[PDB]
């Protein structure tokens, strides 16, 4: 009855980690090197949860050791890891080829060593890989479970940001192209986790450092930004909570109703002033050390861009999302009271 999850020590993962031992699962996560291991074993404190070393899931069956050793007791994967980095040098390499080869690797793992064990695999996607990064202002669009991210490998590259949503969508191709082929080899069901702009506080207050992760960091970056700093007030993405995300993922193996389900999480659209006023109305002591707020917003006057069709995935995740102004104030005050200001 053990669940492996790779990449368990990203922003995400590490609440999909505390929703596991919560419900007192043994939990297995793969990590990069030693010390993040030994790191993460200190914070969690919890005899259920080991780490295997796991340093690049883009390398030529990274996964087989861990079902060479374990596979007899891995009743659910949890398939998580994948780059997030805007800033990435090598777009191919360091985007692309890991999310896809993580995926091919992680699923082979499966099929060649746990074919008839592993019951359950959630695989965390991405909104990116439903919504059109070219129609987001778009209200004449409507994306619900069913739709793609229509991007090819020819103009996969346009920027940093097309680069990300194209692993997300060609590498979500690739799990759902091996499930329809390998449907009598394996045994496995397969579901998908699409999450939006995730924000909400990390999983340990310690682990609030100078930069977090790429979409926290917006929050981050907005909340020390000088007061002259321009902020847009256009419409931006949706967002959702890192809590409803991670509550996602473990119904994603214990719910038959979720099987070959891909799972839209959005709970809201935003623009980057909309947090910056979360910033001046909920705290207000500390007006003038950010950007200033503005209720003239495209939220606030209706405008939300692209529609979000996840009445689905609602239903049958069967829970209430965290609505925007607690996801942002929940954040902040992690922040906030980490560096002694509130
Ligand atoms: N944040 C969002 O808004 C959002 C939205 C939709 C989907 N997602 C998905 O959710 C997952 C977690 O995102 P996050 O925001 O938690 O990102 P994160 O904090 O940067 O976590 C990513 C995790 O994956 C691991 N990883 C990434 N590339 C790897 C590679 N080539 N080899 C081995 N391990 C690798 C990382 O390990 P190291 O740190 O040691 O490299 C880290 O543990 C990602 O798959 C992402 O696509 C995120």
């Amino acid at each position: 009855m053990s669940v492996l999850i790779s990449g368990a020590s990203g922003y995400i993962a590490k609440h999909i980690v505390r929703v596991l031992l919560e419900q007192n699962y043994k939990v297995i996560g793969t990590v990069r090197s030693q010390d993040i291991a030994d790191k993460l074993l200190k914070q969690y404190n919890n005899p259920n949860l080991s780490y295997e070393i796991v340093p690049e899931i883009a390398n030529l069956d990274a996964f087989d050791d861990i079902f060479k050793k374990h596979g007899k007791e891995i009743k659910y994967v949890i398939h998580a890891a994948s780059p997030v980095n805007f800033g990435a040098k090598d777009l191919e390499k360091d985007l692309v080829i890991p999310a896809i080869n993580g995926t091919k690797n992680m699923f082979e793992a499966i099929k060649k060593y746990a074919p008839d064990t592993v019951e359950r695999v959630v695989m965390t996607a991405s909104y990116a890989s439903i919504m059109d990064p070219h129609r987001q202002n778009d209200p004449t669009l409507t994306l619900d479970e069913e739709t793609w991210n229509p991007v090819t490998e020819e103009n996969a590259y346009e920027d940093v940001f097309t680069a990300y949503c194209a692993s997300k969508t060609f590498a979500e191709k690739e799990a759902w192209k091996f499930v329809k082929e390998n449907s009598d080899a394996v045994k496995f069901k397969l579901t998908t986790i699409h999450p939006s702009f995730v924000f909400g506080p990390q999983n340990f207050d310690e682990d609030v450092t100078e930069k977090l992760n790429e979409t926290c960091e917006i929050i981050n970056g907005l909340l020390h930004a000088p007061f002259d700093t321009k902020v847009e007030k256009t419409h931006f993405s949706q967002f959702i909570d890192v809590r409803d995300v991670a509550k996602a993922h473990v119904l994603g193996f214990q719910k038959d109703e979720l099987i070959n389900q891909r799972l839209l999480l959005c709970n809201g659209a935003f623009s980057l002033q909309d947090i910056v006023n979360v910033f001046n109305e909920d705290f207000p002591e500390l007006k003038g050390q950010f950007p200033p707020e503005d209720k003239d917003t495209d939220l606030n006057k209706g405008v939300t861009g692209c529609k979000i069709d996840n009445e689905k995935t609602k239903k049958l995740l069967a829970f209430e999302f965290t609505p925007f102004h607690k996801t942002i104030h929940d954040t902040v005050y992690q922040i906030l009271h980490k560096e002694g200001r509130v």
